């Protein structure tokens, strides 16, 4: 268990105190890896440490200097946005205004935050790294205001269409990263055969059914079916199963060494112990991932911090008049994108959204920067006998001598002297 | 004498551009030039009447 990080880190302080191994599914925070502190924890997704690169680089890609950042208040969005600045520092990315997004927001906290935001009018893209809802509620905001940004996102808004519900405007040629994954097909027949009067081991499935369909069974609930309504799949189906049959299979492995003449528990494995099956077990395992398709080759491990492999895939939102999203690239160690079918990065759409401190020098000006400033300058003009020797420095042309058109060199002077033709 | 043009991205921090002579600092970021026939004040903020000149019986020309 452990969706979010914060819940997952809550957990975890309480469970090593009893010795009781974790796996999680869905918790990518960067502060977990420390065996330190939490020295009973695994899981089956990477750090948020590789995230930041990749949309560090994303930025990069597209010449977008200046920048603003929202992120959630807690350990997964504070760490990642921490993460992000010092990968975009590496790359000469500057950060325009930073947001924090409380536990407990109202609408007019959210409506401030994108009025924030619009006080740098230089910095056109927004960089999120924000829990579901939050990123809802500042889409809402967006679209309440009729205000315009450029979206790049981290898998907390993911794929999901509830974020986008009503807000299709606003959201329209947004940028999001999820992680890297494939549909399994057994849980697509398997889920749409469910119905509510045989799955009654599932205490919530009730409620879900009145939610879905819009009925009540106090009637009208047997017509509807999941059938015939479509289906999809949401993307962390795959971690979730291979969470759960790698702790099968550290029991499997356990029950082997302890218990070898016997299929049933033995008296050694009665109480399973718990140091020795993390230890040893839990982090030590290895195995075909079920339910793949055959041409793949996944595998189920972990290294030395208990950790995941990072790969990930880049998704657009567009309009087809249906909304949808779509796969653009993908990012494992280099960053790789295919800009045909990116709408407003097409040719014949017009220039490229900008976004950047300074516009560049003229001809004959040049930069001036405070020490150590990489992103903004100031365009001073040189003196007109002088030549721009390079981007700090005027170099005079010389006695006698004038400018180039290039303002890269020196021509000499013509002479006067009393013509033959003057009135003089 | 001196404006200040700020530098983007701190405030704390700016430039000092210094007017020509002509010019006054009708505010704190910017300066304008009197009117011909006019010099700025002592203040740099407002113009003073330049006072019109001819040769006169005391001079040793
Ligand atoms: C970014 O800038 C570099 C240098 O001017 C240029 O070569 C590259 O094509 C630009 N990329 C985009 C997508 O604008
Ligand atoms: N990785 C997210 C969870 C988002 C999800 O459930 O996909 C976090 O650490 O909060």
């Amino acid at each position: 268990g452990g969706s979010y990080s914060d819940v997952s880190i809550q957990v975890a302080n309480l469970l090593r105190l009893f010795q009781i191994p974790q796996i999680s599914y869905a918790s990518t925070s960067a502060k977990l890896s420390d065996k330190s502190r939490y020295d009973y924890f695994a899981r089956t997704v990477p750090p948020d440490f590789f995230q930041a690169k990749a949309m560090a680089e994303i930025l990069r890609f597209f010449n977008w200097t200046y920048v603003s950042t929202v992120a959630s208040e807690g350990d997964y969005g504070e760490t990642g946005i921490e993460a992000f600045e010092l990968e975009a520092r590496a790359r000469n990315i500057c950060v325009a205004t930073s947001e924090k997004v409380g536990r407990a927001m109202s609408r007019a906290a959210f409506e401030g935050v994108v009025r924030a935001l619009l006080q740098k009018p230089s910095a056109r893209v927004a960089v999120l790294f924000t829990r579901s809802e939050d990123a809802r509620e500042l889409l809402a905001a967006s679209q309440r205001l009729n205000a315009s940004f450029t979206w790049v996102a981290s898998d907390g808004w993911g794929a999901l269409e509830s974020v986008v519900a009503g807000s299709e405007g606003a959201a329209e040629g947004a940028i999001t990263i999820e992680l890297a994954s494939y549909p399994i097909s057994d849980f697509a027949s398997y889920f749409q055969s469910l119905d509510p009067w045989n799955n009654s081991r599932n205490p919530w499935f009730r409620e879900f059914w009145e939610q879905r369909f819009r009925c009540s069974f106090r009637r009208d609930c047997a017509a509807h079916s999941l059938r015939a309504v479509p289906f999809e799949q949401e993307s962390k189906i795959m971690f979730v199963v291979n969470a759960v049959y790698a702790m099968a299979h550290a029991l499997h492995n356990m029950h082997r060494a302890l218990c070898p003449n016997t299929t049933r528990l033995c008296d050694a494995m009665r109480p399973v112990n718990g140091r020795r099956l993390y230890k040893d077990f839990v982090l030590n395992v290895k195995f075909d991932a079920p339910f793949r398709p055959a041409d793949t080759h996944n595998e189920v491990r972990f290294d030395r911090f208990g950790d995941g492999i990072g790969r990930y895939n880049i998704f657009t939102y567009l309009r087809a008049g249906r909304y949808r999203y779509q796969k653009v690239g993908y990012w494992a160690e280099g960053l790789t994108l295919d800009t045909s079918l990116i709408p407003w990065a097409s040719p014949s759409a017009g220039p490229l959204p900008a976004s950047r401190c300074s516009e560049p020098c003229l001809q004959n000006e040049v930069k001036s920067v405070q020490p150590g400033e990489v992103c903004c300058w100031l365009c001073i003009p040189c003196q007109p006998y002088e030549y721009r020797l390079d981007e700090f420095t005027c170099a005079d042309c010389g006695l006698g001598y004038w400018p180039n058109a290039s303002l890269t060199g020196c021509f000499e002077l013509p002479q006067e002297y009393i013509r033959w033709g003057d009135a003089w």
